[PDB]
């Protein structure tokens, strides 16, 4: 545990910016979990809970949620016996949104409206990551659109930033009709990884990496990096933490138990940078 993880972090200060890249989900990991007491929204739930939506297929969408979450969540089942699901899951939820005719020109409203929060500290963590133009690797599996627009609006989707999600497709009036490439979910981000090998041929230098995630599945985001030297995985164990926390403990370095903040990935970088 603890001697392994300061050698790592060693690695990192002893190569500092010119070696250093960032790869990290963004829902549950950048945005927060919950507030004063109240659940937050993920991407996705930024465009369920808004006035673009009807209350019936606000209704279906749930009915879909508790089908297909108590699966996900279902401990018998292998990873690979729930893929189907997962995957029929975010089609169905696509397949309401794009029923209810979304207009692009609505989604800065839309998120500017919502519940949405950046995980406290993520000024001096996406500032500090652009001053020393430091590659950032934002890789979701809620949607794009959404997800650019949090980050646009927060004042913090520098030049330095990338962002791979699952973006929306419209048709010649601006009115949502699909979703473009093939669909990243929960367990399936190994292959979303090895498709952006373009990515990361070019940051072949930067062999020092920092992985944020909240999912087990978010371990895999790194299965593209052209040379490893060195890599740090902090997880953010939001919910489900009982069941979990062993299993967390036994794959991320650094485990941070119900954390919303972005103070621990800061101090790092203070050292790194
Ligand atoms: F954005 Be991650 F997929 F939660
Ligand atoms: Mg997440």
């Amino acid at each position: 545990n603890p001697t392994r993880v300061e050698e790592i972090i060693c690695g990192l200060i002893k190569g500092g910016a010119a070696k250093l890249q960032i790869i990290t989900d963004f829902d549950m990991t950048l945005s927060r979990f919950s507030y004063k007491g109240k659940r937050c929204p993920t991407c996705h739930n930024i465009i369920d809970n808004c006035k673009l939506v009807t209350d019936e297929c606000r209704k279906k969408l749930l009915q879909l949620k508790e089908k297909y979450y108590a699966i996900e969540v279902d401990p018998v089942l292998t990873v690979e016996e729930k893929y189907p699901y997962m995957v029929e899951w975010y089609t169905k939820s696509h397949g309401l949104l794009v029923q209810q005719a979304l207009p692009k020109a609505k989604l800065k409203e839309i998120v500017a409206e919502s519940d949405v929060m950046l995980k406290e500290g993520y000024e001096n963590f996406f500032d500090k990551l652009q001053q020393h133009s430091i590659p950032v690797f934002i890789f979701s599996a809620g949607i794009g659109d959404v997800l650019e627009e949090v980050i646009r609006q927060a004042g913090v989707y520098h030049p330095n930033v990338k962002v791979v999600s699952n973006f929306m497709d419209f048709d010649e009036t601006g009115v949502l009709k699909g979703f473009k490439g093939e669909l990243i979910h929960v367990f399936n981000k190994h292959d979303g990884a090895l498709r952006n090998t373009e990515y990361f041929n070019q940051l072949k230098d930067n062999s020092n990496i920092i992985l944020l995630g909240d999912s087990q599945g978010d371990l895999r985001m790194a299965d593209g990096v052209a040379n490893v030297e060195h890599i740090l995985k902090i997880g953010y164990l939001n919910d489900r933490v009982d069941e979990l926390l062993e299993k967390y403990m036994d794959s991320y370095d650094i485990v941070l138990v119900q954390d919303e903040s972005l103070e621990v990935a800061n101090s790092i970088l203070q050292k790194i940078l």
